[PDB]
């Protein structure tokens, strides 16, 4: 039934030794590997806690030690055995009794349900409980379960060192697997939670392996289908059990992978050569998290020494012995005493937990003793009455040394912090094919990446960003899809990228660089005479200067002689200034200054136009109006018109600033490269069209009073030169109109309008100048 | 210890037949009101299902009556005394047995702590269990609890009832008070659920009420005037008990108040006498709602025959018979056999819920019993080992008539339905000053609002909306503040309210009306000769035309006398036809058709003016000739430059389409109701400047030419005519372009550039009219 020590306090003890069987019975077979061995563990444990005077010394520390068959209704009724002693008031009956037996806490419930249904139970009646092999991440909130401890770390903490190695290694592509089971499934919940709070990490794979048969082979053809869908996803994790990973291995060789995508293993993983056969080449390169083991030397002597007639208190020991030498009293033993010979058993690695877990509660109980009475020397009244929170508070609050060098406490709450060592599998070129320690995780991670290689390559040798990184020049961030990877877009080329993540358009009048760091134009352009047409014109001005190089020539000493006289000397001092005037405006306009400087130019086209027709408007009147029927009266009316050319100009200035901008955009999407920039003063058409407009009104009335003037017998050579004259002068205006209209569509006409005029004053000047002269040369060759 | 009554199934039983006292001892005194009753109802219920035959007819229901105490441990350890008679399986001791006592179910569990504990312990062993008291809302979750079930409804369906009479009367400010306790707080939480998640109502108020002491009162005057900050609260709602709302009524009574909100009253409130003093006047028109009760006749007459040597049984009644008549076995009492007479004793309200609790387990363990086994007269062995889920599915499939009219039954969360009836208090106008029915709640709200009348008024006289409804033709939905109750303000006149809820802008080129409705302007502005200006100029014209019947008159019968002949015959002509010309054109241009008509009327003044000055042109030329030294070569070259004139509109017609737009937006902001629009055909400034213009320069050459003819002795008369006219029109002309420029800038000029239009072109006929008429006058004096 159950083992008693007798003892003035006792503490509970539930352990899986029998199995579940058929329907029927609830419990059959026996097992070895967790039935007695945790049981003789947890007897020598309290044997050597009474021996040591150190803790607990004038009080002694009972038990109660009983199975629970691995039923989650047995485990219930089993423990309501405990509180039932306590619980009783009394029993009216009679047949024709023993002591209360007071328990003050609970140590077992291996399993995982079977915890759940203890911790459920006995949440009730506020008793605490230590746990020893409950893994499952479900009994971790305080809230649920008040009155519930455990020693060995759950599945959320391997979950995140999981994903502190994926992290610091560097991925970005997971693919999650699990068995059947409370346990597989509730490992890669918690792997994608940490994954999602922390960030940085996302799930590309989700598949879920069933148990429903065991000789199908096809399902495991259709996951490792499903994962090679994407060859970017080079990391998997699993949480399967030893077999499933086998069969996966099996399929990958069977399979003529060539990939050969990394491997995380899980605490069923671990470091054993079972699992691995003929596989060496593809699980190479596997990270496992493993619990760390520690080996005592105390209770292997003990259980070593036990033999059938030196121990009594131990119900289950003869069964034991019968199963584990399989002899019943057809095949008989007696006195075998070979129990460590015969079977080459090995410890446990959860003998260390509940050793600890006994040596917690003793030392939580000792320190609730001490500060409860210090003045008695042994059992003091108080300790039985006081019962409940508070013991539960003080083993919450405990850290020392147990049998393994790590220590043991309690976090918020309530289980031990997650200490484990991570190891790899190298063969190619390591000296020993076993795996080989390369790091550790007990508080932060701590792993040497210069020492895993695995041969014939770098620590980082395989990549999962599930994006190259585009780091080109151009760079934009998209919301599609999950924020894990981002996917770049190349944005147009005239603007630049801002911040990194996204391409705004740069401020205007300036082209971008290369390299999209900036944007601003540096190249400009400026009007040359050399490289445009614009050396023609330049020609032909300079050509003209050499003209009037010698016109004026016969002039200085050509003063006095009667033979000049016949022409008016007013009206000659005109022609010769007109004629320089309109030589240096044409000089002006082909240069082209940057300041604001054009002030001085626009009155040489403007007003040096009218001076040079003056003399030829009065020439024209004086003629005529001795053929109709005061040399001074010429000059004034001359010089009057001057004074309106002159004071046209001033009131310009006055309507409006003269603003000069030299800034211009060129607005063209053909070619992004190139930046076309125009510079001028007032550059407006209707602005030099209508002061040309000026000459061209007083030439017509002009040109009509001339028609009379043709055959008078005064002077047949100077009658007959202004003639011609006159019609080449108005094809050169009517010639101008029709330019500008349809061809200011386009951006280089900014420099051909400046060409077209500059020939246009040079052949107008030269056809004046050449009649005016030609009388000049008659009284040299004559 | 507990009552034990013999039988092959039996159920256990609950009752807080005791009350907590002292910290020491659990329980002390006992209590009639809730203890010895429910038990001697339960007693009666299973006698009388015994007696029956229609339920089990060939088989027995046993009992184990039990208490609590009151005490939730204590629950447990009565608890634990239920399940360990089947769970525990032998004990290893003698002393020098008992029934097994298979319990099927349990009923009991009255208050909520003691449900919530015994639904915990009960849910692990799987047994189910029928409450009768527990109304907390914290027990109907089925997840959290299975084996559960209750006959009473929850406070929930209380809350959902009364945001249905708030929402059917029409409210939407309402106050919430609560009492210490987990019943006010619960109650009113759930009201704030159920209003947040139906929509349409709000909370504004939340008070809480503690309870650390009974001789403040002055958190009262706290909350009373924290609920009259806002007079427009009129509804509150209350949970706390009879005492806490006395002295709410007794505060609001001393404080003089005079809007006298409403009230609304919880279960607590129900229909008592007690709860209102002195208050009738304030408390009138409370809407409370209270359970429906009934009176059985059955038990009264069971327990009313019943004494102390009757039954022995009850191990409790011996006690309370002492009680009850305190005396003990120093006043001693035998045989009085008065306990119906000497106390007006009445039963409670819960006795009918207790026996409707019975009957649901007896008959859904008749039909289990039924359905598991039919062909056995007795007990088949089967019901023994089925049990478990199956009695729980049973149990909620379930609908008989119990005691009372109404049906029990449950619902998929295993809680009872509601059913109210609705109350109120009337104490001006009723005969009786009592609380009168007048609406029911089961499944749906049934309300007769025309039955209730508080204050002295009308029925729906009080109402609480946060606001007006502010429609008074236009409005806005403001999403400031909680979407309960919002805020109206008055958005721009220039355009109407879209979906009630925005102020969207109208389309432009017309006004909104005043309601905000539609979009439409309907008036037009069109020139009037009477109310403008224009009077004046269309007296002008029709005086100019009584004028040119006088000039041509004269005409027809002069053509052949040796007078005229000295005048141009082709030259009369030319002047006959100009001056009628001018004189349609004028009359064209006053009025204004709105049909595409306009274009005959154009020409009249484009082409109609020059074909005036062509008369003109040619009649200086003429005399001019003569004197620096053909009439139908003169007739041609006038009509050549009328040719001119008449292509000149024709290449004005292929140029730009024809479009007449009469359409117009004043978009004028300073008022809105105004619409000034303006339809006219071919509206360009430029248009009528420079078809006038061309005139100007054959005036302008004709004026320079008279000037120069001036002292020639050949006319003494005709010569001082033409030189008055020349003089005369240019000041006109010089006017009319100053006024043209610089006024614009307003929308009224559209018809006042006609107005001066029409008299400049009647002035400037008229002085060559008269110039034309002083030599008809002076060949009729000769």
């Amino acid at each position: 039934h159950s083992i008693r020590i007798e003892g003035d306090v006792t503490l509970g003890g539930l352990f899986p030794v029998h199995a579940k069987g058929p329907s029927g019975v609830p419990c059959g077979d026996i097992k070895r590997e967790n039935g007695i061995h945790r049981l003789e563990a947890m007897l020598y444990a309290l044997d050597q806690i009474n021996s040591d005077p150190n803790l607990l010394p004038n009080v002694t520390l009972g038990a109660r030690i009983l199975d629970t068959c691995s039923r989650d209704t047995y485990a219930l009724e089993q423990s309501l055995t405990f509180v039932q002693a306590l619980i009783q008031k009394d029993t009216s009956d009679v047949r024709c009794f023993v002591k209360p037996e007071k328990v003050v806490g609970v140590i077992g419930a291996s399993g995982s349900s079977v915890s759940i249904m203890v911790a459920n139970i006995l949440r009730l009646f506020q008793i605490p409980q230590i746990s020893y092999a409950s893994t499952a991440p479900e009994l971790s909130d305080d809230r649920r379960y008040d009155f519930f401890s455990r020693v060995v770390p759950p599945d959320s903490f391997q979950a995140q060192a999981m994903v502190d190695i994926v992290k610091a290694l560097g991925w970005n592509y997971v693919s999650t697997l699990a068995s059947e089971g409370s346990y597989g499934e509730k490992g890669v919940e918690s792997f994608t939670q940490i994954s999602k709070e922390a960030g940085g990490l996302c799930i590309a794979q989700s598949v879920r392996i069933p148990q429903e048969r065991k000789d199908r082979t096809i399902d495991f053809d259709r996951i490792i289908k499903q994962l090679l869908d994407t060859p970017n996803s080079r990391a998997v994790v699993i949480f399967a059990n030893d077999e499933d990973i086998k069969q996966i291995l099996a399929a990958a060789k069977r399979a003529d992978q060539v990939g050969h995508f990394l491997w995380v293993g899980s605490d069923s993983w671990g470091s054993k050569i079972n699992p691995l056969h003929q596989h060496e080449d593809i699980a190479e390169g596997a990270i496992t998290i493993q619990p760390k083991r520690a080996t005592v030397e105390g209770f292997d002597a003990y259980f070593t020494s036990r033999t059938l007639e030196n121990n009594r208190r131990n119900v289950w020991f003869a069964e034991y012995w019968e199963e584990n030498f399989n002899c019943k009293l057809d095949r008989k033993c007696t006195g075998q005493e070979r129990i460590g010979k015969d079977s080459n058993y090995e410890q446990e690695g959860k003998v260390q937990f509940v050793i600890d877990a006994v040596y917690a509660m003793a030392h939580a109980l000792h320190h609730m003793n001490k500060d409860l009475c210090a003045d008695y020397r042994g059992v003091c009244p108080e300790m039985e009455q006081a019962g409940g929170k508070k013991l539960l508070k003080y083993i919450r609050n405990v850290n020392f040394n147990g049998s393994a060098g790590t220590p043991v406490m309690f976090n918020k709450n309530g289980d031990a912090p997650g200490r484990y060592d991570i190891f790899q599998y190298q063969t190619t070129n390591t000296s020993n094919p076993g795996y080989r320690l390369i790091g550790q995780w007990t508080d932060e991670l701590q792993l040497n990446i210069e020492d895993m290689q695995w041969g014939k390559g770098v620590r980082e040798i395989p990549a999962s960003v599930c994006t190259l990184p585009c780091k080109p020049g151009q760079r934009k961030k998209t919301q599609k899809g999950t924020p894990c990877c981002w996917t770049c877009e190349p944005c147009d080329g005239y603007q630049y990228q801002f911040d990194e993540m996204t391409c705004q358009h740069c401020p205007y009048d300036q082209r971008p660089n290369e390299n999209r760091t900036g944007c601003q134009d540096i190249p400009i352009i400026k009007l040359e005479w050399h490289s445009p047409w614009a050396v023609i014109p330049v020609f032909l001005a300079m050509l003209g200067i050499i003209a009037t190089i010698f016109v004026m020539a016969t002039f200085i000493r050509y003063n006095d002689t009667p033979i000049v006289r016949a022409s008016g000397r007013e009206l000659s001092y005109v022609l010769l200034t007109g004629i320089f005037l309109c030589y240096i405006i044409t000089f002006l306009m082909i240069a082209k200054p940057d300041v604001a400087v054009c002030s001085f130019r626009r009155v040489f086209l403007g007003l040096g136009m009218c001076i040079s027709y003056a003399a030829l408007l009065t020439k024209t009147y004086r003629i005529y109006r001795i053929f109709e029927q005061s040399p001074t009266s010429q000059l004034a009316i001359t010089s009057s018109l001057i004074s309106v050319q002159l004071l046209g100009v001033f009131i310009w200035f006055i309507v409006d600033p003269p603003n000069i901008i030299i800034d211009y955009d060129e607005h063209k999407t053909m070619n992004p490269e190139q930046a076309r920039g125009v510079l001028k003063c007032d550059i407006t058409d209707l602005q030099i069209i209508c002061s040309l407009g000026y000459s061209i009104l007083l030439m017509v009335t002009c040109t009509v009073y001339a028609f009379k003037t043709r055959g008078v017998p005064e002077n047949f050579n100077e009658a007959k030169y202004i003639g011609f004259t006159m019609y080449t002068t108005c094809i050169v205006w009517l010639a101008f109109i029709p330019i500008f209209f349809g061809t200011a569509q386009s951006a280089e006409k900014l420099y051909i309008q400046t060409t077209t005029l500059t020939i246009s004053m040079n052949l107008s000047a030269s056809v004046a100048l050449g009649m005016l002269y030609m009388p000049k040369v008659y009284i040299i060759i004559f």
